[PDB]
């Protein structure tokens, strides 16, 4: 397991895509030595605070080490004016934008697609021991349409009310379980086409509402069998909650026949039976 280490010079800012609480997401471009090669890169520029040190090289190599299919790749790490995480393009964005956009052209095959893959990504991560602690659509980008990578797993190791489980929310017990909530409310994003998690509805009054028993409705194009898997994310004993084996096998099971599970409304409607 490598880790690059790229100069300032080398790393050449066009434009901003997107600033979140941790720091700022700039499309880029990347010069290998010489005057052959460019890329389409994003650069990720943390401000305050990590700094140059061991224990932050130790967990830059971590990430680096993390390899998969929906996992995106730290390619490498620049230092020279503050800690820059660079990595490939994804030219088509985040998750969470796509699904707004391609609202009318996205169907239920794609759908429960993208569910075995953002799984699959977090088995990965669960089987490594590194938790996400901040699993969300935005956290989730899009390679192609049916090609979905999970990004800014571990990005506490170096430095999301509505996303985070009540453990967390109250004792802050960051765990694979906890990241499985998480999942849920993803999942629940993506059947609403982008929707806003208990919109309408301040933070402070989350945990309150959660302990009462409340989570976040039906979402108009879920079948209660895939509205149930939501439910078991979002339950009170992390234990019961099912785990991302479980979950990958259960989407899968569900995209060889993606119709009878997710209702899209063409000019005819489609009919449920059970």
């Amino acid at each position: 397991a490598q880790l690059r280490i790229l100069k300032e010079t080398e790393l050449k800012r066009v434009k901003v895509l997107g600033s979140g609480a941790f720091g700022t997401v700039y499309k880029g471009i990347w010069v290998p030595e010489g005057e052959t090669v460019k890329i389409p890169v994003a650069i990720k520029i943390l401000n305050e605070g990590p700094k140059a040190n061991v224990e932050f090289m130790d967990e830059a190599l971590i990430m680096a080490s993390m390899d998969h299919p929906h996992l995106v790749r730290l390619l490498g790490v620049c230092l020279s004016p503050t800690i820059q995480l660079v990595t490939q393009l994804m030219p088509h964005g985040c998750l969470l934008e796509y699904v707004h956009e391609h609202k009318d052209n996205i169907g239920s095959q794609l759908l429960l697609n993208w569910c075995v893959q953002i799984a699959k990504g977090m088995m990965y991560l669960e089987e490594r021991r590194l938790v996400h602690r901040d699993l969300a659509a935005r956290n989730v980008l899009v390679k192609s349409p049916n090609h979905v990578k999970i990004t800014d797993f571990g990005l506490a190791r170096l430095l999301p009310i509505k996303w985070m489980a009540l453990e967390c929310i109250h004792y802050r017990k960051f765990t694979h379980q906890s990241d499985v909530w998480s999942y849920g409310v993803t999942i629940w994003e993506l059947m609403t086409f982008g929707g806003k998690p208990y919109d309408g509805i301040p933070t402070r009054e989350i945990p309150d509402l959660l302990e009462k028993g409340e989570r976040l409705p039906q979402p108009p194009i879920c079948t209660i069998d895939v509205y149930m898997v939501m439910v078991k994310c979002w339950m009170i004993d992390a234990d019961s909650r099912p785990k991302f084996k479980e979950l990958a096998a259960e989407f899968s099971r569900m995209a060889r026949d993606p119709q009878r599970y997710l209702v899209i409304q063409d000019d005819r409607m489609k009919l449920p039976s059970p």
